[PDB]
């Protein structure tokens, strides 16, 4: 059985938390992402990591928890840019994420886990499709 | 998008809210999935939304940053599930998700955008295979 857990960007809430605040210091510095962009998103960055203290003032934290409160605010990344960025490329945006999300490792444990960019990248291209975010309004 | 937008189920916090709360509900009768994974999903269940009235009381809350969350949660439970079910499979716990996103829709606004249980069956069958969940930890 799969055990023996080691420290990881969701092995506890400090370094959860410091995932998404580190991630939008290094995206607000992407050309693929816009003002528009980062005032939105970073309204979510400050939700995630104000749900996991909750969690953690519940006394529910666990690595799996904040593992999926990781992915969470990384796909909830995606589709914004991935919708409209406004002054930008589908492919640029794409890879302002990745490499915005490679930071944050380097931030919080100082190495990048790798699968995690991997499979980001995989859902701006995705959520581009989606078209729940148009729904032609 | 332009202006004049149509009921949803993030056009008011109340209905956002309600999306995880009446999808749990139906999730929770689902064969794919395990009562394992059913108190973690449910624990995000209460993170969403909280976070949610968050945004309301400091008064962020817009149609924008619930489709959002609306999608944080969708990416979430995806992400639970395409790690490990446990006791299910690969395609029936996708299946079941798909099958109760529809429902959740049905709870709140009444009716489904569509092409959004189309994406969500992706990425349930995505996150399986990058198996970031399980690194051999």
């Amino acid at each position: 059985g799969s055990g023996n857990s080691h420290t990881t960007p969701w092995t506890n809430p400090g370094l959860a938390e410091n995932f998404m605040n580190s991630f939008m210091q290094g995206l607000s510095s992407m050309p693929g992402f816009t003002a528009s962009q980062l005032d939105d998103m970073s309204t979510i960055a400050q939700s995630m990591v104000q749900s996991i203290q909750s969690l953690a003032a519940q006394g529910r934290t666990s690595p799996n928890k904040l593992q999926a409160l990781n992915m969470a605010f990384a796909s909830s990344m995606a589709e914004i840019a991935a919708s409209e960025e406004g002054g930008g490329s589908l492919s640029t945006k794409t890879s302002s994420i990745a490499s915005a999300m490679s930071n944050a490792f380097l931030q919080t444990t100082g190495v990048v886990n790798q699968p995690f960019i991997n499979e980001i990248t995989q859902l701006v291209s995705m959520f581009a499709q989606a078209g729940m975010n148009d729904v032609s309004a």
